[PDB]
């Protein structure tokens, strides 16, 4: 993930104009090895046009050219781009949010799992651990970056994930399909055992704990769904295709034709055709954020820190199951206490953002004394 | 279902050009018969107008082409088949995302319904069994697949997913409709038979369970609304009308006139029409996407793979319901126990995808004492 | 409606072709009048300018004939065609989802509503006719054909849809508005005094169940939103003067002028334009698609089987809050009762449909012994 | 608000064409000014170049001309309002959806505030006219119809929608920002007083009451947002300017030249620019939609009938939680009491819509008896 | 923010043209520096062309005109920007949309929390308290503004959304992270411990207060995504490369050239090229809008008033959940107690917009006498 916001907080001046001289995820680092390609392939066709043909086959070249020109057609590239790439993005966004967060559950079980010794302490790590664990296995599944992290079961145990005897469960369970879902019933067996212990007070919050850990079984359901099914193999080769086809009949229909014939649109020889290599940057780049996007769990630049996200999931959830269960700072009254209305202060860097309330769009309207009368 | 997911985890040299050269599900193998009906079509009118005909139905021929070429239009075309398979793949998608899967309400019933000895394996059993002859029911409606798996009631009877007993209450049951709505109601019936004989312990319990099955209820009809609620037959009759008027109308544009004759854009001979060809894969694999997504319940390459959806949610439901009842892996302390910020390590492999925090696009801002200074 | 999914069910060789020799909701019976009035006009006017006029009017006609061969666009008339027909499509597919099914309501009134007497079997059947008479109130609002069905609260009464009771309740509670909206009262107030009685057991099945009815209400409610407020009726006139000065404009500018006088797009007179006709085939029929699709509860061939769907509401809703409640099947053990893996057969036909399961597209990376040790 | 859903029920001959005759909410009536305008401009330009200028002034007129008329692309215009217009188009589908209605909300009051004493029907009345005061509240914060109504705080009060003790109790709370949200609060701590006074029986109905309440302030929270909110000045300038460049330049660049000069395009002087008038009509009326539909809660044709919706729901909700409180219809048996498949009748005028149930495309697959046997 | 929904409340004449006079948020604000730009480099290149060079020179740059103002395609930048814009906009009402509104959680809490006295009103104000410094915590990660305003956590603790106990708190609790979510924790273990002391009466209020606890969790979560997952880098780079290479181009073919050489486009010589500057501000306007919205937290003048959501969110949440427990209006009858049909009265501005009842579009179709009999 490439963040800018920063960058792009405001609308100032080139702001968008100076995000062209970033390198890490930008097109020239994206197509700069294609660029190279068609560079060479156009400049050996020139070659041979120019200085390896004689006077007949010069002419039949020109002809051809003459020809492809004419085919060149932008419409149908730029509508199935523009499509292509809207439906890549929009897979692109529902993936990340069906990244599952562990922060609703885990205050839900830090709130609802009772005791402050070992036990209590057991049950909600245990807990939490289980849903680390189902979130674990289905980013190990479906992002390169976390397979290469941990590449077996094994490396799971050791990484802490996995208990020895958890591991053991697993083999026992072991059946011909992805066992990520396994860790989601020991999660509902735990908490009905802990129901059944007392540890949880009442089956609603029994109910609250079970509807969270179902929500993040859904996202890790999606997660494996859109690893799974891919965007249609005909839909990518025909986009492709449409963008290869066009930079390929460019390769001849945009040669420096001998501008002593006085052809129409071949009258000056600019050796370099700059407006093919922007198109060529323009539609490769649009190509090249679908090829980015169409899996956003690899290593790609722009593709998804998942690796962190794991260590902060686990670190941040471990941490309000155990640490922060009934520790809380200490209630006092407040700033504002006895005031009706608060204003907190502003800084002299944001003392021009006071605003006053926006009351409705119709507050302003002006209406006349006997305008106003009920009517009978 | 056709999966490059690792194949496009990266956006590499030519990533979407080592598509090309797939076979399953490809743009080759959904239009080889039409692009072989168009060049037969094409050489044999080609072959007509220049060795069957006279020196002046040739002369209208060339008259007709170079109307019909000029006739040629493609933002309408590229109009039409975009917004229509984005329309289908929309509905793809959404037919997929209504696919039912039995995780979250076999969880709940693992969890729920107790009790380790007969009758209460045979209530779980029995519970997740409607639920997945339920799902059966509207797939084997729906999908061809599962259709010729399980081609009568009786056919289900024998691969186990219908007791004999069910059949018969079906059968008694029969109304002149689809009567895959029936296991929900004997899931419900069911489900207040165990709470009011004590192996469900709470009515929220019994609630959560109920909530499930009726969200699977939903997903199922939704697929039913699927299957029968169409895309409009006029919508699909004017998107192709669109693509084969286009096609046929080429077939006497883009013939090559003889050079002896005098026309601009025609003053050379190429025998295959490069071009074309191309427009005809492109425009036609766009179509293609909208053929073989319109069903996505068929026999395409890329169609789901309903019948392993049922063996694996059959499987994965029994085992769930039946053996990690209550069977849980031994409660002992983890790794970082002790440990108030755990830091699971690194393979070599993935040692470059450690990454600091990502604190907020404000933490870089820098600001002058004197701006951070509150104001009175 | 009409269902063409089977036969679309594979990408097969003209598959979509094969859907053009349809009557039914076809393009065809769908514009053929209009068609027949293009053509009328069409060959009035070219009658009319060969042999009607003089010399110097017919170089007028022609003159003004090349005028208007400039001024027929084909962008703008697809973009607004392209767009209106995406919105015309997204509100049909809405309006569809919004028609209510009681089969979540119907499964928990069996399941919740206690007592196999005459009493329980009343309140029960009392209950699912009430979701029923809200269903077919607003369908009857928002429908032709139920309106032609039930023209009247006393046919609704013949029909057996109210009790005479019911009828003399809702002339009492009469008020200048729709009351479509009394049922779902009548069920909240019903399900409260059968909870009071005894009837159902817990306050939280209560709830379900007046969760359920709010579903409902809440589809019912959006059906009448979609059947009050239309789509704007400015946005409407736009897209059909697009589309009509487009083909009032083809009529003058598409006409075959004589070859005499050598006009460049005119050398040939084809008498019949295939390439106008064509369009006005296209751009009519998407007009077509959404002049069928802005009513979807019309009396089109393509429009929803309302009066179908409320008698099967009706019998199945019955059959399962009567003669389904607390009435199921033996409860035996499966053919997999200690089968640790259950493998359902396959039939010849569809053995070819058995598949490995897909564990991941991380499963195939293969990494080497130095690169999985665990960096300290 | 215009409906003309019954007149397109049906897609009969020139069904959008019988729309074109309408006034109210019409194109005609939404830009009859604007055209007005930019005829005297058209005209006034035209005289003042036929007659005014001389020779040379207008030569150089023509050669503007000229070079004018190819400055005018439809493609750049067409782009901004489809994107423009389709956002318009869905924001006010949203705002509407967004609109409070009380119906669940009510019927929940009803059945779960307990008490058919003057204590109960004043709890019952109160609770629901809260609601409503919240709504109301809302709708003439962002509605100008509803604030002509209901210009003051003191005309709520004389419209009997707010008690002079709650307009005593708002002005003691006054806070400087929109204070439609106290209702909300008011009804939270009325609803817990009933609970706790015994007449709301169980804590699970409070709980439900107070979803419904909270559903109806995040639907008048979005109402509000979308009033303040508003589509982005930068962007409504954009198409402006879009639409109003193309238009003054089509003021010149349609000119008629004098025919004696013979350019290509203006070998005839019609007077009358047929074209660039619909050419007008189409894009002006398509930037009205949007003019229309950027506020839909002002006074247009097509904006909604707040004021209506206001009264409706005042009335219908005061009725239920009033008189249809534990006021139920004679519970008796049904016309279907002992039938199994109920069948309701038809009437003359729909004995034709009575259709065979759809029992799935699969139905009619035609499979051997070798095919369907099981294989080992 | 800028709000114009008072002046686009009717589409009156020319409503939007009097939105360009506009200064605040407007397109001449957001690029009169780029124009300016423009302005200075294209008439630098006139005057260079005009007079600095030899004839052979200004052939070769006349050349260069013709050869660039042909390569002008407005088709694949409308396209990119179209697509672009909306992508942006869509995630722009997407991050106002998940913005928290503590207005249903304070309703919860005024209502649930029982106790008049001090700690009661301690308990209130501490969970609304925690609430708002979430929200306040997640908007100073997100927003310039909001960070400007609260440079730091003391800063914070001076505005009083933090006391020193919980600035201790967080200190101990320190993690490499985003500590916003420790809010939630406390919120949750607030809660739990009130339950547990009797002040929060049951489990099921319990139960919705994290509900929604939990909501605005959710909320503050996609705040955070989308501050973090930027747009790619790679697409906002394709669309600006479009754009300026588009303005790039344009500087050279857009030159007037010398009349007397009678270029077929170039016969005068205007000076300022009109059209050439609607383009730029047509364009690059349309830029601009995804310029301004990419971060909608920054502090153009159509980024949101953060500052202002935060006091008001404090300010009014602080009311509800202290001042407004249980102090409700005195509970009288309405002026309609004994009114079945409440028609509230119109005023003279507003008697215009009293409307008959919507019954339904089926509500006008007339059958015969005979049409209605049901048949056997
Ligand atoms: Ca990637
Ligand atoms: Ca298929
Ligand atoms: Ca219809
Ligand atoms: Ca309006
Ligand atoms: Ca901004």
């Amino acid at each position: 993930t490439i963040t800018y916001t920063s960058q792009v907080a405001n609308a100032r001046l080139g702001s968008f104009s100076r995000l062209l001289l970033c390198w890490r995820g930008s097109i020239y680092k994206l197509l700069y090895g294609e660029f190279l390609i068609f560079l060479l392939c156009y400049y050996i066709i020139r070659f041979i046009y120019r200085l390896a043909l004689t006077e007949e086959q010069q002419l039949m070249f020109e002809k051809l050219t003459l020809y492809c020109d004419s085919y060149i057609q932008l419409i149908p590239i730029s509508f199935v781009l523009g499509f292509y790439v809207t439906l890549v993005v929009t897979r692109w966004w529902n993936q990340y949010e069906n990244l599952p967060w562990p922060d609703r559950l885990m205050s839900l079980v830090s709130g609802f799992v009772e005791g402050k010794d070992e036990q209590g302490r057991l049950l909600r790590r245990t807990l939490i651990r289980y849903a680390n664990l189902g979130n674990v296995l289905i980013l190990r599944s479906v992002s390169t970056a976390v397979y290469k992290r941990f590449p077996s079961a094994q490396h799971l145990v050791q990484a802490g994930f996995m208990t020895p005897a958890e591991h053991k469960q697993l083999e026992k369970l072991s059946l011909p399909h992805n066992m990520f879902w396994v860790p989601w019933v020991w999660f509902a067996n735990l908490s009905m055992k802990a129901w059944l212990g007392g540890r949880i007070r009442d089956p609603i919050l029994l109910q609250s704990l079970l509807n969270e850990m179902n929500t993040l079984r859904t996202q890790c359901g999606h997660l494996y769904a859109y690893d799974w099914i891919s965007i249609p193999l005909v839909y990518t080769q025909v986009v492709t295709v449409a963008v290869y086809s066009f930079f390929l009949t460019c390769l001849v229909g945009r040669q420096f034709l001998n501008p002593a014939k006085a052809y129409p649109g071949h009258e000056l020889d600019l050796v370099v055709p700059v407006f093919t290599f922007l198109q060529f940057f323009f539609y490769v780049g649009w190509l090249k954020v679908a090829e980015q996007l169409i899996n956003p769990f690899g290593e790609d630049d722009d593709d998804f820190e998942t690796n962190w996200i794991v260590d902060r999931n686990l670190q941040v959830s471990l941490l309000a199951v155990d640490e922060m269960h009934q520790d809380l700072p200490r209630m006092e009254p407040d700033m504002y206490w006895n005031k009706p209305e608060p204003q907190p202060p502003y800084t002299a860097a944001s003392a021009q953002f006071r605003r006053a309330s926006f009351m409705g769009s119709t507050f302003n309207i002006s209406l006349n004394k006997e305008e106003m009368e009920f009517q009978p």
